[PDB]
Protein backbone atom coordinates (compact mmCIF):
# COMPACT_ATOMS: atom_id res chain seq x y z
CA UNK A 1 0.00 0.00 0.00
CA UNK A 2 2.50 3.05 0.78
CA UNK A 3 5.80 2.49 -1.16
CA UNK A 4 8.70 2.69 0.36
CA UNK A 5 12.43 2.59 -1.30
CA UNK A 6 15.98 1.70 0.75
CA UNK A 7 18.72 4.22 -0.22
CA UNK A 8 22.16 4.28 0.13
CA UNK A 9 22.92 7.93 1.37
CA UNK A 10 25.93 9.40 0.53
CA UNK A 11 27.29 12.94 0.78
CA UNK A 12 30.04 15.11 -0.47
CA UNK A 13 30.28 16.70 3.23
CA UNK A 14 29.96 13.25 5.09
CA UNK A 15 32.58 10.00 4.05
CA UNK A 16 30.15 7.64 6.09
CA UNK A 17 27.73 6.38 3.58
CA UNK A 18 24.01 5.70 5.51
CA UNK A 19 21.28 3.08 4.51
CA UNK A 20 17.86 3.87 5.33
CA UNK A 21 14.48 3.43 4.00
CA UNK A 22 11.86 5.87 2.94
CA UNK A 23 8.47 6.28 1.65
CA UNK A 24 8.71 6.77 -1.94
CA UNK A 25 4.79 8.77 -2.18
CA UNK A 26 6.72 11.48 -0.54
CA UNK A 27 8.24 14.75 -2.02
CA UNK A 28 12.22 14.61 -2.81
CA UNK A 29 11.53 18.11 -0.84
CA UNK A 30 11.01 16.37 2.25
CA UNK A 31 13.64 13.63 1.07
CA UNK A 32 16.41 16.44 1.15
CA UNK A 33 15.02 18.41 3.87
CA UNK A 34 15.81 15.02 5.75
CA UNK A 35 19.77 15.04 4.49
CA UNK A 36 19.25 19.12 5.31
CA UNK A 37 18.74 18.53 8.64
CA UNK A 38 21.89 16.12 9.02
CA UNK A 39 23.93 18.23 6.66
CA UNK A 40 22.64 21.46 7.98
CA UNK A 41 22.85 22.37 4.27
CA UNK A 42 19.73 24.25 2.79
CA UNK A 43 17.58 23.49 -0.32
CA UNK A 44 18.98 25.37 -3.16
CA UNK A 45 22.65 24.96 -2.04
CA UNK A 46 22.57 21.08 -1.56
CA UNK A 47 22.51 19.57 -4.83
CA UNK A 48 20.99 15.83 -5.23
CA UNK A 49 22.63 13.39 -7.30
CA UNK A 50 21.26 9.69 -8.63
CA UNK A 51 23.35 7.23 -8.79
CA UNK A 52 21.43 4.06 -10.24
CA UNK A 53 21.62 0.14 -8.57
CA UNK A 54 23.42 -0.47 -11.39
CA UNK A 55 26.37 1.40 -11.40
CA UNK A 56 26.05 4.58 -13.17
CA UNK A 57 24.76 8.07 -12.42
CA UNK A 58 21.45 8.93 -13.93
CA UNK A 59 21.47 12.77 -13.39
CA UNK A 60 20.18 15.10 -11.15
CA UNK A 61 17.13 14.74 -8.93
CA UNK A 62 15.77 18.16 -7.74
CA UNK A 63 12.20 17.84 -8.67
CA UNK A 64 10.71 17.91 -5.34
CA UNK A 65 7.25 18.53 -6.96
CA UNK A 66 7.02 14.68 -7.87
CA UNK A 67 6.86 11.84 -5.53
CA UNK A 68 10.20 9.76 -5.24
CA UNK A 69 8.26 6.86 -6.92
CA UNK A 70 6.93 8.98 -9.72
CA UNK A 71 10.46 9.90 -9.97
CA UNK A 72 11.66 6.42 -10.61
CA UNK A 73 14.05 6.89 -7.54
CA UNK A 74 13.18 3.42 -6.64
CA UNK A 75 15.02 1.05 -3.77
CA UNK A 76 18.70 -0.58 -3.83
CA UNK A 77 19.76 3.43 -5.83
CA UNK A 78 22.75 5.76 -4.19
CA UNK A 79 21.38 9.04 -3.37
CA UNK A 80 24.71 11.51 -3.37
CA UNK A 81 24.02 14.72 -1.86
CA UNK A 82 26.32 17.63 -2.48
CA UNK A 83 26.92 21.08 -0.42
CA UNK A 84 27.44 23.42 -2.72
CA UNK A 85 27.44 26.44 -0.65
CA UNK A 86 31.02 25.18 0.69
CA UNK A 87 32.13 24.68 -2.86
CA UNK A 88 32.96 21.09 -2.24
CA UNK A 89 32.61 18.70 -4.73
CA UNK A 90 35.76 17.05 -4.58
Amino acid sequence: MTEVYDLEITTNATDFPMEKKYPAGMSLNDLKKKLELVVGTTVDSMRIQLFDGDDQLKGELTDGAKSLKDLGVRDGYRIHAVDVTGGNED
